[PDB]
């Protein structure tokens, strides 16, 4: 994971790692954060060309710390089931429940 910009939000490489890291941890323990359903399967309905193969899991990323439950916000980190970083996606600039890539994800 590297620095990225989702809509207007700038996430540092450390912030992306921490989120990616958390998603992995929970995926591994067959856990979810708080009372949410994250991390959960990310189907890739949008056809992003991730640098790693799937299956994938999505997890929120946000400023101010690692997601713990509640509103996930617009941003997400995507990892595969091998805990390999796939990319960052966002609802910002998208329509409906669609996602668009954050900088570096296409
Ligand atoms: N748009 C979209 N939704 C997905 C995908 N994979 C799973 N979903 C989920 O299917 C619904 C459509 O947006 C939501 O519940 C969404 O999860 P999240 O809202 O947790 O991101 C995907 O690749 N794209």
């Amino acid at each position: 994971q590297s620095a990225t910009t989702c809509g207007s939000t700038n996430y540092s490489a450390s912030q992306v790692r921490a989120a990616a890291n958390a998603a992995c941890q929970y995926y591994q323990n067959d856990d979810t954060a708080g009372s949410s359903t994250y991390p959960h399967t990310y189907n890739n309905y949008e056809g992003f060309d991730f640098p790693v193969d799937g299956p994938y899991q999505e997890f929120p990323i946000k400023s101010g710390g690692v997601y713990t439950g509640g509103s996930p916000g617009a941003d997400r980190v995507v990892i595969n089931t091998n805990c390999e970083y796939a990319g960052a996606i966002t609802h910002t600039g998208a329509s409906g429940n669609n996602f668009v890539g954050c900088s570096g994800t296409n």
